């Protein structure tokens, strides 16, 4: 399928040195401005080396800069696109508290959320409703993902934009929640 197509979004990895992964299904997307066909559709079995479709995913700040994939019980570490040996392992092992199944994830730009039903978690290498602490965010998520000032939530073919200073939806023209495809991706018309 196409990037553009307009269809929801199932995860999103984190902006890391100008670049993220978006997944959808089968297909994961590289969204990078360098590249040639940007947003080419790619399996993700073929770019992950599992099957599609994920739930969840973020890469972490730190230099190693390692991506985590999230699949029923179950998440995979990648680093330059390489699983890591004695992957992969349970949610429950390495995110102590985490449910399986989650909805969403991102990093902070050393802090990770994740995200399930109305529910997040804050987990740092005691679930809170999402719209309490998130304002503007409606509550169920379908996928997340941080750039440098700003955090974006993904709920069906539309998303929200959250400034890190106030944890507030920015108030933009048109307002959030607008289309994906149309405002975040740029997509052609
Ligand atoms: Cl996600
Ligand atoms: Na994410
Ligand atoms: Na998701």
């Amino acid at each position: 399928m196409e990037l553009c197509s307009g269809k929801p979004f199932d995860a999103f990895t984190d902006l890391k040195n100008g670049s993220l992964f978006a997944f959808r299904g089968q297909y994961s997307y590289e969204l990078d401005e360098k590249a040639v066909r940007p947003g080419y559709p790619k399996l993700i079995r073929d770019v992950w080396g599992i099957e599609g479709p994920i739930d969840a995913a973020f890469t972490r700040i730190n230099s190693q800069g390692k991506t985590y994939l999230f699949k029923g019980s179950q998440y995979w570490r990648f680093e330059d696109g390489v699983l890591d040996p004695d992957y992969p392992r349970n949610i429950s092992d390495g995110f102590d508290g985490i449910p399986d199944n989650v909805d969403a994830a991102l990093a902070l730009p050393e802090r990770v959320y994740f995200f399930k039903g109305k529910q997040y978690w804050e987990y740092q290498f005691q679930p809170q409703f999402i719209s309490r602490d998130w304002h503007g965010v409606p509550g169920q998520v379908d996928a997340a993902m941080a750039g440098r000032i700003s955090v974006f939530f993904f709920s069906g073919d539309k998303y929200y934009r959250v400034n890190l200073r106030t944890r507030r939806v920015d108030t933009v023209d048109p307002p959030y929640p607008r289309s994906i495809a149309q405002y975040w991706l740029g997509c052609p018309a």
